[PDB]
């Protein structure tokens, strides 16, 4: 259950395929406010390729779902999160993730 809301236009029609990198600038943050994670912070690209399960369900299916020069907005619930696991220290068990999601190339 991830809801994507088109906060930008994103004119750009190359979708991602299977077997490929994909950078995004993400910027998490947790549903009462405070963030967790924000790539930006450390001025380098996230590079990551589609699969090999590198990185959350839900946070995979948002980038296949959007494309280039796009931004969106990501609603990522405990079941596809972290979860009752959650994060030693950063996330607490069953919380909500929001993540600004944006590809630069592939």
């Amino acid at each position: 259950g991830v809801e994507i809301e088109t906060i930008s236009p994103g004119d750009g029609r190359t979708f991602p395929k299977k077997g490929q990198t994909c950078v995004v600038h993400y910027t998490g943050m947790l549903q009462n406010g405070k963030k967790f994670d924000s790539s930006r912070d450390r001025n380098k690209p996230f590079k990551f390729r589609i699969g090999k399960q590198e990185v959350i369900k839900g946070f995979e299916e948002g980038a296949a779902q959007m494309s280039l020069g796009q931004r969106a907005k990501l609603t990522c619930t405990p079941d596809v999160a972290y979860g009752a696991t959650g994060h030693p220290g950063v996330i607490p068990p069953n919380a909500t993730l929001i993540f600004d999601v944006e590809l630069l190339n592939l």
